[PDB]
């Protein structure tokens, strides 16, 4: 397409978790950020699958040291939540078991 896709789709959800994981891995934040909301999801199928995700992210109260990232509420202070808007492009070739982040551009939302 890219054609419309939904966070309801297993593949979109796997690409999201992958992208958000790369985002945390790359940041200098002592704390975990998570996706607030996928505002737009699209995918394109050819030699692989390209996912295009527009995502709002926010900072949580869980340190990245946390072995438990299962329950991390966003900050209720806007200058601590620091809401970000991100466009991720994830390239997956599921039948070869690969997934790479082709593009990640994030700024204040």
């Amino acid at each position: 397409g890219p054609m419309d896709a939904s966070v309801e789709e297993e593949g979109v959800r796997r690409a999201l978790d992958f992208a958000v994981g790369e985002y945390n891995k790359a940041s200098n934040d002592m704390y975990h950020s998570r996706a607030l909301q996928v505002v737009r999801a699209r995918k394109q199928i050819n030699a692989g699958v390209n996912y295009f995700l527009d995502v709002e992210l926010g900072r949580t109260t869980c340190t990245k040291t946390q072995p438990n990232l299962d329950n991390c509420p966003f900050h209720d202070q806007p200058h601590l939540k620091r809401k970000a808007f991100c466009s991720f492009q994830i390239y997956a070739v599921p039948w070869q078991g690969t997934m790479t982040l082709s593009k990640s551009t994030c700024q204040d939302a």
